DNA sequence: TAGTGTTTGTCGTCTCATCT
RNA sequence: AAUUUCUACUCUUGUAGAUAGCAGA
DNA sequence: AGATGAGACGACAAAGCACTA
């Protein structure tokens, strides 16, 4: 099983795009006929027609909801039982009960409810059937039903033209669906409004029982308005009335009984919403609510569990403190022998329940109240200071964009604060507080969309990529390329001197005139027209065109003798009665399908019927008009065919064929001149006259589609259903590099270091002698290093959108001869890997000093190669460009900068995809990524968490589904004819497992802070130790600390069976460890650059601000300094820890604990001095601790090298587990304990 | 009494309940 | 600063890589 | 928690009907 055998496995479809350049006078004819303006009127009638069409849905849905009468008592009991017992049995009971009620509403729409009679029930089915297709435009559905006359007009306007309404049809199915989707009407009734209405009835009866005078008072309010005159106040708070609360007019009356594109558009709309917040006095109402919390009962003010961790991180040291403080106080009030089961019950309770504010204060201390008060006034003051601050006049300057974002941050900050409180009625919420909070919470709700709408207004490019499809009054334009359907579709392809032209023939003067081109000899100069000949699928076409004809069926039903067909046949086709009888039996399993043989066993009759059917099929192929000549004899004899499946799989490729015939140039040019044909050259900058160099992949697909070898034997299919588009020019400010100016390169003379953006713009302005300001000192120093360029020719920025452009979307099917879908791809991958035990591993990790780092390991774990992918094609992404982008973010903190950073990240990951696939193909290795489910990356990494990287994995999977290398020849596997198929088709981010073809996924955590020589990891959770007694207990856990006089290194023997309270719970292998304090000698690497052994970089300066700045540290030096200062002897090699405890000095003990933490900190980095390395605090079997500063080629170079290398080892673990296991299945994830045990057993 | 302009044929994969 | 169009770019009226479009979040 | 199973939807030429002479 060669690695090159992973090709032609399953079909893959791609949609190529091209820009159509009108040829000759075709643009003049199109403008004269007004096809573009009519299509613009069509796409704009879409929005005009959409509300008109919605009248049908609104009316029909409203009419169906008027007859709904249900007993909601069962649904209420399922809601009560789930709130009563929080068990998974009551949850599934409620989920099923909701699905039952949703279907009860759905049966009113489709007409399958027992509550309505057959006459009414069947009338709804006749409407719901044609409710999501072209029957909306017939007026038939409207004839069953309510509309303006403009409706008739505009619905008649898309008759036989419902293509644009495709996705819209799905959006309307989401409205009437019975599934548990929030877009639907049944879901809104069952799971949204009824729990609200059910809660309203409970709030009502509780108030009336406690305060009976409130009953007559509520009744007076209902009578004084005029709503629900036939219904008393007790009945509107009873379940049967909810059946009359299913329509908007009734919902509006119910709610009223309770209640009584441009720059200036964002300023006028926000200031209108902003000035509305003053009149409602929502700030004064909010400031009054949070002031109530100082005196009201806080046992009924509840905090949402979904926000408790966020509040803990915003008001306390960590996210842990609140959940932990509540845990300790609840364990403090348990009864009897507190087992470990009772503790786990308290843990699980804190994950999914709302905590009242009093229990939080009683468990966290008075310092939370001060944090709650300070944070509340801080947010309220910023929102108060932003409502009176006026917006600027325009968004032209960045200083004016900043104040708009600043005021939105204050508005979103208050909106964030209000979502701290639980909204669900499951808790005993305060009467007045919950009403006043819910009021201002809903009045601050539009501020969230205003934040996103405003950020999108200014994080958008100056373009306008909006386009509308062109139909040319052709309902099925470019639907199929077949020559027979050429007249009905009107779309053909040409090719001339290597240039591909698209031609379409519009209707002539409102009528269909067919252009009959005359083929000539190849010696005649002219175009070459594609003669697309197709026959979709024999399995469906042969019965339809031969024996499923209505005339044939009628003749056989009425008459018995065989019939002859002389229509659409070169020679008449003889059809017998028996072939029809076999194709039309009295049982569902026909004798043709394997089901008959499976359920009967009559193999002889099965084979005889199959042979007769195949003979009839061959005769039909011979006798049919279009297939009479297409190489029918190439098939194998009919007798030995096993089943119809293989015969059709063999016959279908032979039916499809593409041929080219020379057509005189004069005829095509005269057709274009007359207006009968619209020529369009297909252009993608790879057909330009200035082109030189390897082309795009889509250009290669297009070229190889029409290659002679592909024409002779199909491998790329030209599918139908093509589309044409048109993009109006969208220019708002035209800038170009005109002749005589001076262009500045965005790179220095080294061609790898990009200029900072602001410095580049300033230098470009200065070079053209058009800068008023003097050059800055840094810019002046940078100027000698930059290279400027003269303008040879004009270069218009964003020239793509300075003129109207046509477009052509054509789909292709790569690997046409393969199967429709992959069949157990992972099993084949595992078989290949098992049969090739020496296949290397590729590990990819996101570093911190580089965006993407990769290391490849062989079967034995040796590093074959470690490379940095932060520089691609002579351009530094991480070390230079992303650093300047981050500096610009820190200097301004705008939105457009963040958007540009995201776009740059996406582009860089695209280049990384190319590099990864290149390395894959070179090494024939299996690539191991990291699954984003487990762990998260620190903010120091260049790549974000799960946002950009997760899309990168999907893009890599898609690339490897059909991988073509442009340097490879077409014939060789990997070229455009035989692409590599190395991964299964992507389905979903959650659905993909630990393996996807040659892509493996291993858990992210525990891959970087690991000693590559020993597998040692820092076991202590330093956040646990806080007090002096904790430090004493931690320090007394270790066995001894004796100073080796001969080597000058301290040895701190530690056993994993100690200090379990401070460990992370991962023993692994190696029960005992020997932590070593390296003597600070100056070691030399391969390059000879000196470095101090044992050097550590620590950020601990102050307890809270322990990350302000990194500090140098050499643990041995200050260890011996402290020992000398404290008057303790250590040169004798005696134990030191008991002496330290005997000294009982808090400063010495705290410094010792800090030293242990620092020495156990392996990854030491300092961006200011360009330092990033890992130092092992323990010795391996060789007797030396790892030090990446030695730059040993066989060991990781730096910390990112460590991460990538250990990801590769995790992938190797998975591969070895596969190899040893008999079954071809990969273990679902690797446990941290299991991985640690494996690596520590391997290293030791 | 023609003639000019949407449905069908069966097979493939998806997609919600479901036996084991 | 020139792109089916997205990123980065310029000795090269273009370069390297990626690119499955339609409708809608 | 992996299955089978009924039902629905994509593929596209050509058969085959809705309007006009």
């Amino acid at each position: 099983t060669q690695f090159e055998g992973f090709t032609n496995l399953y079909q893959v479809s791609k949609t190529l795009r091209f820009e159509l350049i009108p040829q000759g006078k075709t643009l003049k004819h199109i403008q004269e006929q007004g096809f573009i303006e009519e299509d613009k009127a069509r796409n704009d009638h879409y929005k005009e027609l959409k509300p008109i069409i919605d009248r049908i849905y609104k009316t029909y849905a409203d009419q169906c909801l008027q007859l709904v009468q249900l007993d909601w008592e069962n649904l209420s009991a399922a809601i009560d039982s789930y709130r009563k017992e929080k068990t998974e049995e009551t949850r599934n009971a409620l989920i099923e009960e909701q699905a039952t009620y949703r279907n009860a509403i759905h049966d009113y729409f489709i007409g399958r409810t027992d509550n309505l009679t057959d006459a009414i029930n069947k009338r709804h089915a006749e409407i719901y059937k044609g409710l999501f297709k072209a029957e909306l435009f017939n007026g038939k559905v409207l004839k069953q039903l309510t509309t303006t006359e403009h409706e008739n007009a505009l619905l008649r306007s898309f008759d036989k033209f419902t293509t644009y309404f495709s996705g819209f049809y799905e959006n309307r199915k989401n409205v009437f669906s019975a599934e548990d989707i929030s877009t639907a009407i049944p879901h809104r009734i069952v799971q949204d409004n009824f729990p609200k209405f059910k809660e309203n009835c409970h709030i009502f009866t509780r108030l009336i029982t406690a305060v009976p005078s409130l009953r007559e008072h509520f009744e007076n309010v209902k009578k004084a308005i005029g709503i629900f005159v036939s219904t008393s106040i007790e009945e509107v708070f009873s379940f049967p009335f909810y059946n009359q609360l299913l329509t908007q007019t009734q919902i509006d009356l119910y709610n009223q009984l309770l209640g009584g594109k441009s720059d200036e558009e964002v300023i006028q709309s926000f200031c209108k919403y902003k000035t509305l917040l003053r009149n409602e006095n929502v700030l004064e109402t909010a400031e009054a609510l949070f002031n109530e919390l100082n005196s009201i009962d806080l046992t009924h003010i509840f905090i949402s569990h979904k926000k408790l961790e966020t509040i803990s991180s915003a008001l306390c040291d960590h996210w842990d403190t609140l959940r932990n403080a509540l845990y300790e106080r609840r364990i403090s009030e348990l009864t009897g022998k507190i087992t470990k089961s009772a503790k786990e019950k308290v843990q699980r309770s804190l994950k999914h329940e709302d905590i009242n504010l009093q229990e939080i204060i009683s468990a966290a201390g008075k310092e939370l109240s001060e944090a709650f008060k300070q944070k509340t006034s801080e947010i309220l003051s910023h929102a108060h200071a932003a409502l009176d601050q006026p917006l600027p006049t325009t968004l032209k300057k960045q200083e004016e964009k900043e104040i708009l974002k600043s005021q939105l941050d204050s508005l979103l900050g208050l909106y964030h604060l209000l979502d701290w409180f639980a909204v669900d009625e499951s808790n005993e919420v305060d009467p007045e507080f919950s009403a006043r909070l819910t009021g201002i919470k809903l009045e601050m709700e539009p501020s969230l969309s205003f934040y996103n709408k405003a950020r999108n207004y200014a994080t958008k490019k100056p373009y306008s990529v909006e386009k509308f499809k062109l139909n040319f009054q052709m309902p099925t334009l470019a639907s199929g390329w077949d020559v027979n359907k050429e007249k009905c579709n009107g779309a053909i392809l040409f090719v001339k001197n290597g240039l591909y032209y698209l031609g379409i023939m519009p209707k002539q003067k409102g009528r269909y005139k067919a252009l009959s081109f005359e083929p000539t000899e190849k010696t005649s100069e002219g175009f070459d027209k594609m003669y697309y000949d197709y026959f979709p699928d024999a399995a469906k076409m042969i019965p339809k065109c031969s024996t499923q004809l209505k005339a044939v069926t009628a003749h056989f039903q009425t008459h018995t003798t065989p019939i002859l067909l002389s229509n659409n046949f070169i020679e008449p086709l003889e059809i017998t009665k028996e072939i029809y009888d076999l194709n039309n039996p009295e049982k569902e399993p026909k004798k043709f399908q394997t089901a008959y043989a499976k359920k009967t066993g009559d193999q002889k009759g099965y084979r005889e019927a199959l042979c007769k059917w195949i003979d009839f099929t061959r005769d039909f192929l011979s006798k049919y008009t279009k297939t009479t000549s297409i190489d029918l004899s190439s098939l194998r004899p009919s007798s030995q065919y096993k089943d119809l499946g293989e015969y059709y799989a063999e016959l279908n490729p032979l039916l499809y064929h593409i041929s080219f015939q020379r057509i005189a140039e004069k005829e095509i040019m005269d057709a274009v001149e007359t207006g009968k044909l619209y020529l369009f050259q297909i252009y993608n900058k790879d057909f330009a006259k200035g082109h030189h160099g390897k082309p795009n992949l889509h250009t290669l697909y297009w070229t190889g589609l029409f290659s002679p070898e592909n024409l002779a034997k199909t491998s790329i299919k030209l599918n139908g259903q093509a589309e044409l588009f048109y993009r109006p020019k969208s220019r708002m400010k035209r800038m170009a590099h005109r002749l005589g100016e001076k262009m500045l390169n965005k790179k220095l003379k080294d061609q790898k270091t990009p200029i900072p953006d602001t410095l580049y713009q300033e230098l470009y302005d200065y070079v053209n002698h058009r800068l008023s300001h003097d050059l800055s000192d840094e810019a002046r120093a940078l100027l000698p290093n930059v290279i400027t360029k003269e303008v040879s020719h004009e270069i218009i920025k964003d020239r793509r959108f300075t003129s109207d452009k046509f477009f052509f979307h054509v789909p292709i099917t790569l690997n046409y001869q393969a199967a429709n879908s992959p069949s157990k791809f992972n099993q084949r991958v595992n078989a290949y890997l098992k049969e090739h035990p020496e296949t290397p591993i590729i590990g990819i990790d996101r570093g911190e000093r580089n965006l993407i780092y990769i290391t490849v390991i062989d079967s034995t774990g040796k590093i074959l190669e470690q490379r940095s992918l932060n520089t691609i094609q002579q351009f530094d992404y991480q070390k230079k460009l992303d650093n300047r982008e981050k500096e610009r973010v820190a200097a301004r903190q705008a939105w457009s900068v963040v958007g540009t950073i995201k776009d740059l990240k996406q582009g860089y990951l695209s280049q990384v995809i190319h590099e990864i696939v290149d390395l894959m193909i070179h090494y024939q290795a299996v690539v191991v990524l990291e699954n984003l489910n487990f762990g998260f990356k620190s903010k120091r990494t260049g790549i974000a968490e799960k946002a950009v990287y997760q899309q990168f994995e999907k893009m890599l999977i898609d690339k490897l589904n059909c991988l073509v290398l442009k340097d490879y020849p077409a014939e060789k596997v990997g070229g455009v004819l035989n692409p590599y198929q190395l991964t299964d088709q992507f389905t979903s981010f959650a659905k993909m497992g630990t393996q996807s073809g040659f892509l493996f996924y291993v858990p992210a955590p525990y891959t970087s802070k690991i000693d590559p020589l020993t597998g040692f990891v820092d076991p202590f959770v330093w956040k646990t130790i806080k007090n002096h007694e904790s430090r004493k207990h931690f320090l007394e856990g270790f066995d001894f600390l004796h100073y080796d006089v001969k080597t000058g290194d301290f040895i701190l023997h530690f056993k994993m069976n100690r200090n379990l309270s401070f460990q992370r719970g991962l023993p692994g292998f190696m029960p005992a460890w020997d932590i070593v304090f390296e003597k600070n000698e100056t070691q030399f690497d391969a390059k000879g650059t000196p470095f101090i052994a044992g050097k550590r970089i620590v950020p601990v300066i102050e307890n809270h601000r322990f990350t302000g700045r990194y500090r140098d540290l050499y643990p041995a030096n200050e260890l011996i300094a402290l020992l000398e200062e404290k008057g303790i002897v250590f040169r004798d090699g005696s134990n030191i820890l008991p002496k330290l405890l005997e000294n009982d000095d808090s400063h010495a003990i705290d410094t010792m604990v800090a030293l242990i933490r620092s020495v156990l900190q392996m990854r030491n980095s300092n961006a200011a001095t360009g330092e990033d390395y890992i130092n092992s605090p323990v010795r391996d079997l060789n007797g030396v601790c790892f030090d990446s500063r030695f730059q040993n080629p066989e060991w990781p170079m730096d910390a990112d090298a460590n991460g990538a290398y250990h990801i590769a080892l995790k992938g190797q673990l998975l591969l070895n587990h596969l190899k040893e296991s008999k079954d071809l299945k990969l273990q679902n994830g690797i446990s941290n304990q299991d991985w640690l045990a494996y690596i520590q057993e391997l290293r030791n």
